[PDB]
Parts: structure tokens; C-alpha cells; sequence
């Protein structure tokens, strides 16, 4: 059950606080284009482009 241990991590992740802390912290670093979720989609498509049927 590879499911049973995976949220074994969750349960560690959320005790540790240090992690809301980054969660909050990749919000406010919003603020350039590039972590902004049109970059990751322009990210895939050369990704289709460099890679296509092949």
C-alpha cells in the first residue's frame, strides 16, 4: 500500500511548521511573471515543440 506510506509524509510535512512558512513565502515571491503560472505554461509547450511525435 505505497499510498498508506505517502501520507505517512504528509502527517510529517504538516507537523513541521517550516513548511506553511515556505508555502507563504512562494505566494509572496508571486510577484515576478516567472513563477507565475503562465511560465510553466509556456514551459510545456516548447516542451511539446522540442518533443513532439518524434
Amino acid at each position: 500500500s505505497p499510498e498508506c506510506l505517502i501520507w505517512k509524509l504528509l502527517i510529517t510535512i504538516h507537523d513541521r511548521k517550516e513548511f506553511a512558512k515556505f508555502e507563504e513565502e512562494r505566494a509572496r515571491a508571486k510577484w515576478d511573471t516567472a513563477n507565475n503560472p503562465l511560465y510553466k505554461e509556456a514551459t510545456s509547450t516548447f516542451t511539446n515543440i522540442t518533443y513532439r511525435g518524434t
